[PDB]
DNA sequence: CCATATTTAATCTTC
DNA sequence: GGAAGATTAAATATG
């Protein structure tokens, strides 16, 4: 019988998060969970932050596609 | 197959 | 106002 809870805060990337993310990006827009793994450790940022971050890239590049 | 994980599509929300 | 982070259920992928 649970409260409904609010959502966590939106993170705010630095340029130095943003960057790394990039850079995997530009060799595999789907990270394995190690390279999760990895990428977050490197950012400080939860697995779950950096599986979303891809998401939300991959939707942006897939309606870019078409131009 | 079957349980679990990941991804998609759509949207809600906020910086 | 607009880009994008966070959420949701459904679909698809994985072991």
């Amino acid at each position: 019988h649970m409260h409904k809870r609010p959502k966590r805060p939106r993170t705010i990337l630095t340029t130095q998060q943003r960057r790394a993310f990039k850079a995997s990006f530009e060799v595999s827009s789907k990270p394995c969970r190690k390279v999760r793994e990895t990428l977050a450790a490197e950012t400080g940022l939860s697995v779950r932050v950096v599986q979303v971050w891809f998401q939300n890239q991959r939707a942006k590049m897939k309606k870019l596609a078409r131009r």
